């Protein structure tokens, strides 16, 4: 093609192609190495991640996200009807299967969650189009390792629909122990576990590796704890706050509470760098600007239990996995949310000392491997 490797994630996607023995993870027309998993609907037009995300504090009801908790599932689905009290866009009932209903150019209209996941497999084909100045067709396509046959093929359908042609649907820890070369044959079996905090779950993963065949040994985890809780427990943070400098509740204010929530994010972005960062927002409120500033300390406190957390779904999955911390041969750190400092503090604790695998951008890594095992189908 060359192929490429895409990781389509609930709240990133992101393309890498593997060219000259290297990987290149392809930045989006903003320069982003990631992009929003958003899609919106306007009077006018349809957007697709920046452009999207950029939007939804004024678009919420158009404007969707989540496909990959809807994706090749029934309507029914307990966790489906769960989610759906959630959202702030309608999920609808279609023969049995779930559809997203938006207004587009003043008419209703309803998609399947392949149809939106197609709409940002388009964006990140056109990404590595752009990049490649070359049409790209052929790509590996990620997914969580607990996704069973009906979410694998209706996330193929999603790529196929895009006008890629999946050479393969691989599970994300897979692919990013193939970003490290763990899969390299070495004689004996290895184990390995994957540690994935992303934007909005929260995977563990042990896999054992022996001869390049992987076999997943157990996964644990949340699906609903990530990234975007701790930008929560910011937010609030600062309603308080705004709370006690301006006896004024900005809570029912959707689009003020929206607005702090992505000053929050890019200040805990800041935090895993730097001990501190500046929130300067303009017309938070009633024309009242909120400056202030939070420690990564505060960050830290406002989240322990959340952090702290993160290690019972490890110990399960050594547990099930019937191994001992000793028996880990290599620790993978995935996810955004995994560059948090105290998050690695925790986990290498918990591994009494062990080193962290954590060179390739967490966020990139399942990209980063598709894009290898990619070049390698073709
Ligand atoms: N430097 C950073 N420090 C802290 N968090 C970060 C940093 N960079 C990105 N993140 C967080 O990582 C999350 C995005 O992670 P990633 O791109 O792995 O998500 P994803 O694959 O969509 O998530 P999931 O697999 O949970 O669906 C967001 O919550 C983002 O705020
Ligand atoms: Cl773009
Ligand atoms: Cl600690
Ligand atoms: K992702
Ligand atoms: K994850
Ligand atoms: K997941
Ligand atoms: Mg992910």
């Amino acid at each position: 093609g060359p192929a490429v490797g895409i990781d389509l994630g609930t709240t990133y996607s992101c393309v890498g192609v593997f060219q000259h023995g290297k990987v290149e993870i392809i930045a989006n027309d903003q320069g982003n190495r990631t992009t929003p998993s958003y899609v919106a609907f306007t009077d006018t037009e349809r957007l697709i991640g920046d452009a999207a995300k950029n939007q939804v504090a004024m678009n919420p009801t158009n404007t969707v996200f989540d496909a990959e908790r809807l994706i090749g599932r029934r309507f029914d689905d307990a966790v489906v009807q769960s989610d759906m009290k959630h959202w702030p866009f309608m999920v609808v009932n279609d023969a049995g299967r779930p559809k997203v209903q938006v207004e587009y150019k003043g008419e209703t209209k309803s998609f399947y969650p392949e149809e939106v996941s197609s709409m940002v497999l388009t964006k990140m084909k056109e990404i590595a189009e752009a990049y490649l100045g070359k049409t790209v067709t052929n790509a590996v396509v990620t997914v969580p390792a607990y996704f069973n046959d009906s979410q694998r093929q209706a996330t193929k359908d999603a790529g196929t629909i895009a006008g890629l042609n999946v050479l393969r649907i691989i599970n994300e820890p897979t692919a990013a122990a193939i970003a490290y070369g763990l899969d390299k044959k070495v004689g004996a079996e290895r184990n390995v576990l994957i540690f994935d905090l992303g934007g909005g779950t929260f995977d563990v993963s042990i896999l054992t590796i022996e001869d390049g065949i992987f076999e997943v040994k157990s996964t644990a985890g949340d699906t609903h704890l990530g990234g975007e809780d701790f930008d929560n427990r910011m937010v609030n943070h600062f309603i308080a706050e705004f709370k006690r400098k301006h006896k004024k509740d900005i809570s029912e204010n959707k689009r003020a509470v929206r607005r702090l929530r992505t000053a929050c994010e890019r200040a805990k972005r800041t935090l895993s760098s730097s001990t501190q960062a500046s929130i300067e927002i303009d017309s938070l409120y009633e024309g009242i600007d909120f400056y202030t500033s939070i420690t990564r300390a505060r960050f830290e406190e406002l989240n322990a239990d959340l952090f702290r957390g993160t290690l019972d779904p490890v110990e399960k999955a050594l547990r099930d996995a019937k191994l001992d911390k000793s028996q880990i041969h290599d620790i993978v750190l995935v996810g955004g949310s995994t560059r948090i400092p105290k998050i690695q503090k925790l986990l290498q604790d918990f591994f009494n000392g062990k080193e962290l695998n954590k060179s390739i951008n967490p966020d990139e890594a399942v990209a980063y491997g598709a894009a290898v095992q990619a070049a390698i189908l073709s």
